[PDB]
């Protein structure tokens, strides 16, 4: 019975590397976090900041979500992240990804009580 909050941590939190993602980081992470079990999740971002810092974004700059909902929040500070994008030759169940490190502001959707991140919307 994985909560939405728990799912966000599994899909998007990676506080352990401080940001040193190898060219194979996404290939390994997308697999270890069970994001290529049913299919190849096209794109996914991992955040290498502390959990408290990412949770704090829910009290930061309120912005519109891409889907039009109003519960998205942009971090005031830039954060260490890694973007994973499926390559053009990626073939299930052998999903392949391009790993790209960056330092950008994250935009997350928040829900619940406590009010915590439940979806990763974008980086800017
Ligand atoms: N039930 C939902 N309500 C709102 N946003 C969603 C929901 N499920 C997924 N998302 C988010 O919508 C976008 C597209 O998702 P998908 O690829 O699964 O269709 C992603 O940012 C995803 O965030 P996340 O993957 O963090 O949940």
């Amino acid at each position: 019975k994985e909560t939405a909050a728990a799912k966000f941590e599994r899909q998007h939190m990676d506080s352990s590397t401080s940001a040193a993602s190898s060219s194979n980081y996404c290939n390994q992470m997308m697999k270890s976090r069970n994001l290529t079990k049913d299919r190849c999740k096209p794109v996914n971002t991992f955040v290498h900041e502390s959990l408290a810092d990412v949770q704090a974004v829910c009290s930061q700059k309120n912005v519109a979500c891409k889907n039009g909902q109003t519960n998205c929040y942009q971090s005031y500070s830039t954060m260490s992240i890694t973007d994973c994008r499926e390559t053009g030759s990626s073939k299930y169940p052998n999903c392949a990804y391009k790993t790209t490190q960056a330092n950008k502001h994250i935009i997350v959707a928040c829900e619940g009580n406590p009010y915590v991140p439940v979806h990763f919307d974008a980086s800017v």
